[PDB]
DNA sequence: GCCGTTTTTACTCCCGTGAGTCGTATTA
DNA sequence: TAATACGACTCACAAACGGC
RNA sequence: GGGAGUAA
């Protein structure tokens, strides 16, 4: 019969899934996963002489092998890699992939098609040949289940990995090119056409589908979906999350290369693995009540939800029959029409997203309990693998709710109303007042739960669907009592995740204070404190500032507005917390003045002109630059202690990524180094960067010419000293932050009886009954890390040491601790995280 | 010393070329 | 060796930081 | 390379 490993790896997941939950859902689970793919093949036979192309291709492949074997010397690079599969399947993939690249894309460059074929003809190995054998399972005919499978009881045919495209990026292209070369013989199905021959930045070799096939023609994107059963625990670097062995396994760390992942194989980080597995084991379910509303309201032509764009396409106005001649005809309406294209696009992009979020919610709607596998980026931060996530937008989060609930009232009912207030535009005011807001609108609520389609008050709120999810849940308590079991996730977000951490690692105060780390009766709005200082400088320039100038650069001449002009324009608009909102955050991520100009222009200026409320900004970019200057000055005196901390990190990474120099001698005393540090819970994070190099292949295409594609080399080279310096600072806070969230979960859980979690990087959600403990757990775990590892001191110890000499004189060193009592956070009401 | 280029990471979603020449690793 | 493929190298259609 | 969305 068959043979070779794979029979067991395809049977074990099904068998174990059919023992605990029955062959019922064990059949559906695999079909839903393998449904990548399974629909992708169904999309190919669609679409789908062919009964003449396949036999012609197979015949060529076999003849080509005979020609190569007869000749002497070095055999084509693609030859030996193409002898791994049966020639019949080699042809099959070539037809599939070439069609897939040309149908859903309008180009298409040769080095993209060849790469896609090479990757497909690799697994293969691999993962493809298994697909056919694993596909048999779900196409045959035709509790306690929400239990995680024991990691030690898992077969070795599930532990393995290889989540990176093996072979040499080069070797993968060779395979594809030779396949296309054999695909153009015989038949060819596709034509190789030269594009822009001569232009340095436009010359390319693109594959064109033959006109005969184009007239004979007939994502998103079922590769990563939620799990119906608890995901496989992460034991090693690869294999965790999903169960099927017919697919390529997931990587614990999403890296740029295979080598970067392989640096984790033998590290030993129990606190990192434990955190991911607990977060991964969180049982979720679709919020039926919210889903029933989302299916109806999104269908409306004029939805109550603001962000909800057309619909209404809005045509191009108007061409006043003037042609014509001359500066009246084309200026105007050219500029007026250009404004419409961007108006519709910013609508189009927002609508296309909306369409996808609903299609995804509809797919995973029904079903008892549903699960989501969890990954991490190259840093600490935890991500849900599937497209449909509890980490998505308002609607997506509203459509979801936890499966297992704990009853419930008195303690939980208090924070349930707090979450309700948070969903609305009420989250920067004391808790007793938040409770008051809910108790005042008892008539507004209940009625929205009565008839949500008739009463659209919840739609006007800050988080429409999430507030609606609270409304149905709030009404449930009023009718059943304080025994009414609830499972709505109550989110707890850190005021400003970043400045909070910088204030914690360097014992700020001042800063935060400002970011709600200390217990206060009033909510500390750091974005409002900066805006207060901005408005203070803004008023100063209004009466005493610079006048308008004419720079006359060459008509051509333009007016450069003075500080008096811009001050008046901003005062006639109202500079609030939202104007400086993103600017205050981005700085805490190593941003500069020029960078703020781009932010304010995108977040404040442009949308104001688009809304017809930005007629003040006569010179939009000069106005964005002026505001960027005001923030840079005002925020600096706000995160002082923070600035130095960043400058200490920036200097550390700058000198680590720097290449050594000597007196006329090219002495390599020290190479460029990757910035490395370990975050509190044990997660290691490296911030390296290799010099990006480009190589060219020499391929005698069809014996006519030499196809030489410049490709991005996967082969490692020299350490990029510039990125090593510019990346050392960020990566630091990155990793740390990542672990933080991870630590939170573990701790909280292990301690209290909290089983379910809703994690959005710095947001913490759980059932109302366990909300009180989580609200306390987030505090304890952050107070446990610092002190307990002095992030800054711990980070300093990592590169102690790694500094050369005549470098430590340029590395200060060290942000002093303030007078903040870490225990006060436990008493702080408005620091939700 | 002068000139040119660039200005948090990552992930997800949507909408440079062949020819000429040469060395070399490979196999009947 | 004698023949075969192909990679490797070259040539021609506003302020600050890093590289040449 | 560009655009959109989400998270820090």
């Amino acid at each position: 019969k068959n043979d070779f490993s794979d029979i067991e790896l395809a049977a074990i997941p099904f068998n174990t899934l059919a023992d605990h939950y029955g062959e019922r859902l064990a059949r559906e689970q695999l079909a839903l996963e393998h449904e990548s793919y399974e629909m992708g093949e169904a999309r190919f036979r669609k679409m789908f002489l062919i009964t003449t192309l396949l036999p012609k291709m197979i015949a060529r492949i076999n003849d080509w092998f005979e020609e190569v074997k007869a000749k002497r010397g070095k055999r084509p690079t693609a030859f030996q890699f193409l002898q791994e599969i049966k020639p019949e399947a080699v042809a099959y993939i070539t037809i599939k992939t070439t069609l897939a690249c040309l149908t859903s894309a309008d180009n298409t460059t040769v080095q993209a098609v060849a790469s896609a074929i090479g990757r497909a003809i690799e697994d293969e190995a691999r993962f493809g040949r298994i697909r056919d054998l694993e596909a048999k399972h779900f196409k045959k005919n035709v509790k306690a289940f929400m239990q995680v499978v024991e990691a030690d009881m898992l077969s070795k045919g599930l532990l393995g990995g290889e989540a990176w495209s093996s072979w040499h990026k080069e070797d993968s292209i060779h395979v594809g090119v030779r396949c296309i070369e054999m695909l153009i013989e015989s038949t060819g199905m596709v034509s190789l056409h030269r594009q822009n021959a001569g232009v340095v930045g436009q010359d390319s070799e693109t594959i064109e589908l033959a006109p005969e096939y184009a007239e004979a023609i007939a994502g998103i994107s079922l590769m990563f979906q939620p799990c119906v059963v608890p995901p496989k625990p992460w034991t090693g670097i690869t294999g965790g999350g999903y169960w099927a062995n017919g697919r390529r396994p997931l990587a614990l760390v999403r890296t740029h290369s295979k080598k970067a992942l392989m640096r984790y194989e033998d590290v030993y980080m129990p606190e990192v693995y434990k955190a991911i597995n607990i977060a991964q084991n969180t049982a979720w379910k679709i919020n039926k009540k919210v889903l029933a509303v989302a299916n109806v309201i999104t269908k409306w032509k004029h939805c109550p939800v603001e962000d909800i764009p057309a619909i209404e396409r809005e045509e191009l106005p108007m061409k006043p029959e003037d042609i014509d001649m001359n500066p009246e005809a084309l200026t105007a309406w050219k500029r007026a029409a250009a404004a419409v294209y961007r108006k519709d696009k910013a609508r189009k992009s927002r609508r296309i997203s909306l369409e996808f979020m609903l299609e995804q919610a509809n797919k995973f709607a029904n079903h008892k309990a549903i699960w989501f596998p969890y990954n991490m980026d190259w840093r600490g931060r935890v991500y849900a693998v599937s497209m449909f996530n509890p980490q998505g937008n308002d609607m997506t989060k509203g459509l979801l709710t936890l499966a297992k609930g704990k009853p419930i009232g008195k303690e939980g009912y208090y924070w349930l109303k707090i979450h309700g207030a948070n969903c609305a535009g009420v989250d920067k005011v004391p808790f007793p007042e938040r409770i008051k807001f809910i108790e005042e609108n008892h008539e507004n609520i209940m009625a929205c739960a009565k008839s949500p389609l008739e009463n659209t008050w919840w739609a006007e709120q800050d988080s429409p669907f999430c507030f609606l999810a609270f409304c149905f849940e709030y009404a449930g308590v009023q009718h059943h009592g304080l025994s009414y079991n609830c499972s709505l996730p109550l989110a707890f977000d850190g005021s400003c995740s970043g400045i909070q951490h910088f204030s914690a690692m360097l014992r700020d105060e001042v800063g935060g204070r400002a970011v709600n780390l200390l217990p206060s009766e009033t909510v500390q709005d750091i974005y409002g404190i900066v805006a207060k200082k901005v408005n203070e400088i803004l008023q100063a320039d209004a009466i005493n500032g610079t006048d308008n100038e004419v720079v006359t650069v060459t008509i051509s001449e333009k007016v450069k507005l003075g500080t008096k002009a811009l001050a008046g324009q901003w005062l006639a608009y109202g500079v609030t917390r939202s104007v400086t909102k993103r600017s205050v955050m981005t700085l805490a991520y190593g941003s500069k003045e020029f960078g703020f100009r781009q932010q304010v222009l995108e977040d404040t200026i442009q949308p104001a002109i688009d809304s017809g409320k930005g007629l003040m900004f006569t010179q939009p970019n000069q106005a964005a630059g002026y505001m960027a200057k005001l923030i840079w000055e005002s925020v600096s005196v706000t995160v002082v202690a923070a600035v130095e901390a960043m400058n200490w990190l920036k200097s550390a990474a700058k000198l680590l990524a720097a290449e050594v120099k000597d007196k006329k001698t090219g002495e390599i005393l020290r190479k460029r180094c990757a910035v490395h540090w370990v975050t509190p819970d044990g997660f290691p994070v490296w911030q390296e960067y290799k010099k990006p190099i480009q190589t060219r292949l020499n391929l005698m295409f069809l014996g006519q010419f030499r196809l030489q594609p410049t490709i991005n080399t996967n082969k490692d080279s020299e350490i990029d000293a510039h990125k090593q310096e510019s990346g050392i600072a960020p990566n630091f806070v990155h990793s740390q932050d990542g672990s933080h969230l991870r630590k939170t979960v573990v701790w909280a859980h292990e301690k209290y009886g909290i089983e379910s979690f809703a994690l959005i990087h710095d947001s913490f959600g759980t059932i109302p009954a366990d909300a009180a403990n989580l609200f306390k757990a987030v505090r304890e775990t952050m107070v446990d890390t610092y002190e307990s590892c002095d992030v800054l001191a711990d980070f300093y110890d990592q590169f102690a040491d790694q500094l050369h000499e005549s470098q430590l004189d340029k590395m200060p060193a060290l942000p002093a601790k303030g007078n903040l009592n870490l225990r006060d956070i436990l008493e702080s009401d408005f620091a939700f995280a």
